[PDB]
């Protein structure tokens, strides 16, 4: 034998894996209960930088999942922390929501649209033309260019909606530049960070999610086990079509839980 017994830390997708819309999925609670009993650990991760980790902590709590503050990580905190680590406190032009802006400021970065050294692109649900224009002008001056994550679209109640990667396509068409760094899944940085933060070797970690391409690729890139659940973006028919398969497939977190009980 039982290979999954060795996993000490599970990185979990949120919407589509732990809950769907505003409702918890079958076995989600059971799964956390099991982890607690077995002295194992989890952390939620999302590429979705339109909100901060605390907004998602709040969302979970409001569904009756009591989690500590450090239970969620997003591409926003990964990006802000990586910049802080490698470059110190940075002057940035940010294409991001007010929530993402607080994330960068919490890491001691400063928004300076006049004299930035970085252009930083997130899931900017507050994008305007003028802001796109300014970003392009700066990119043409050769500013260092960072995106929180690559995703072209984001799943939604209304179907696939443009995400950071769609904005990237506009920027690239206008300036000819792609980001110098894209921090989020499937960049293995995410895993390295979490691994160092909680002191767990990659060999005792797994990625559990519903994003066939991204989550599997994160596992390959990072060298950790990928477990796909069937509750979200991925169907059995998608799995059959997939060029690269996950390490394990489970109906949902409740069935995964039974695998490790
Ligand atoms: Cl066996
Ligand atoms: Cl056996
Ligand atoms: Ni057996």
């Amino acid at each position: 034998h039982h290979v999954l017994d060795k996993i000490e830390l599970f990185i979990l997708d949120m919407d589509g894996t732990f809950y769907l819309d505003d409702s918890l999925l079958p076995g989600s609670l059971e799964f956390l209960e099991t982890l607690k009993e077995k002295n194992k650990r989890f952390v939620f991760f999302t590429n979705n930088s339109s909100l901060g980790a605390q907004d998602y902590v709040r969302k979970l709590r409001n569904m009756g999942v009591d989690v500590p503050d450090d239970a969620v990580v997003t591409s926003g905190e990964i990006t802000a922390e990586h910049m802080l680590k490698r470059f110190g406190r940075c002057r940035i032009f940010l294409l991001g929501t007010p929530q993402l802006k607080k994330v960068f400021e919490a890491y001691g970065h400063v928004i300076d649209e006049e004299n930035p050294d970085f252009v930083v692109l997130g899931f900017d649900k507050t994008l305007t033309y003028e802001r796109l224009k300014k970003a392009c002008i700066l990119l043409r001056k050769g500013k260092f260019y960072i995106a929180t994550h690559p995703d072209i679209n984001c799943p939604s109640k209304e179907g696939p909606v443009p995400d950071a990667g769609s904005i990237m396509a506009a920027i690239e068409a206008s300036t000819g530049r792609k980001p110098d760094l894209i921090a989020g899944k499937p960049n293995p940085l995410v895993v390295d960070v979490i691994s160092e933060k909680f002191g767990v070797p990659k060999e005792r970690m797994a990625m559990v999610g519903d994003r066939l391409y991204t989550d599997v690729k994160l596992g390959k890139n990072a060298g950790i086990v990928s477990i796909l659940v069937l509750t979200g973006e991925t169907t059995p028919e998608d799995l059959e079509r997939a060029e690269t398969k996950p390490d394990f497939v489970f109906k949902n977190l409740g069935e995964l839980a039974k695998a490790v009980q």
